[PDB]
């Protein structure tokens, strides 16, 4: 019985790399092999649906960022499955979002940026990867927490947005840390804040938003494993224990750090609470801003 893990995003990105690094460590346990299948489309809904439908024996699993687990059903009018019915296994890792600005912007930190945005109401421009994306929703969270108003400029993905931020065609981007990190290290962008409960290992000198007085401003790309509805608890538990064991291995922790990723390996109970908490949080953000 081979373990099939569907990643509903292309090969070669973070969503693909993390479950692959982990699955490399699981080989001895899964003699019939561990197979990562990439199935792109519809915000992860295409791959997600294939797992949702599969036999709930724990040998078909979805390894995904949040979209098809906790977010999409708040964005998409109708979908082929109900995300609230996923059986949680684990969270492999978290990659925090950050507030990044063009260095000519005359702000040094979050409070200064907040003040700039309020003195220049409706004028500061933020890029995103498109409506409903993590960058769009993170910006929306920030604005609802701070009562700032900023102009949305949607891009086809991260690279066009990052190019415009570097060039100065937009003022700000709520990027994932690994995208912006090397630009910040070369002083070519300025990361003001990390939207997480603790600082990032990859950027020890940049404070969190909590430490800059905005403690509710947490926004991370979490990579979870979930099983089809009705997968038995004992199988779920055995799988999570296996994933947690791999995340211990130094080589896995190093390859995760290389992506800006903090390993988690949370137990099924913790994982479920977190997902349910995230669904609620992001629905609340989407309603206050629209889809």
């Amino acid at each position: 019985q081979a373990l099939k893990i569907i990643v509903p995003y292309p090969a070669g990105g973070t969503a693909d790399i993390l479950p692959r690094v982990v699955a490399e460590k699981l080989r001895a346990q899964f003699p019939a092999g561990v197979l990562i299948d990439n199935r792109t489309g519809a915000g992860g809904n295409i791959g997600a649906e294939a797992v949702f439908r599969a036999e709930p024996d724990g040998n078909t699993l979805l390894a995904s960022p949040p979209g098809p687990i906790a977010i999409n059903h708040h964005l998409y009018r109708k979908m082929a499955f109900d995300p609230s019915k996923w059986e949680p296994v684990t969270v492999l890792a978290t990659v925090p979002n950050v507030l990044v600005v063009n260095p000519r912007l005359p702000v040094k930190n979050v409070q200064e940026f907040i003040a700039y945005a309020k003195a220049n109401p409706g004028k500061v421009t933020y890029g995103s990867q498109g409506n409903g994306t993590t960058s769009h929703l993170t910006a929306s969270l920030f604005m609802q927490l701070t009562g700032t108003e900023m102009v949305h400029v949607p891009y086809k993905g991260t690279a066009p947005a990052l190019v415009d931020l570097v060039g100065g065609q937009i003022d700000v981007f709520f990027d994932n840390i690994s995208s912006s990190l090397p630009f910040h290290q070369a002083g070519k962008l300025r990361i003001l804040g990390v939207a997480d409960e603790q600082r990032s290992a990859a950027l020890p000198e940049v404070p969190t938003f909590a430490e800059q007085g905005l403690p509710s401003m947490n926004a991370v790309t979490w990579f979870a494993v979930v099983a089809p509805p009705g997968t038995p608890a004992a199988k779920v538990a055995a799988l999570q224990k296996s994933f947690a064991g791999a995340l211990t291995q130094p080589e896995v922790q190093q390859k995760f750090a290389e992506q800006g990723a903090e390993p988690r390996g949370w137990d099924p109970a913790r994982t479920g609470q977190f997902i349910r908490a995230e669904s609620a949080k992001w629905d609340r953000v989407i309603r206050s801003a629209n889809v």
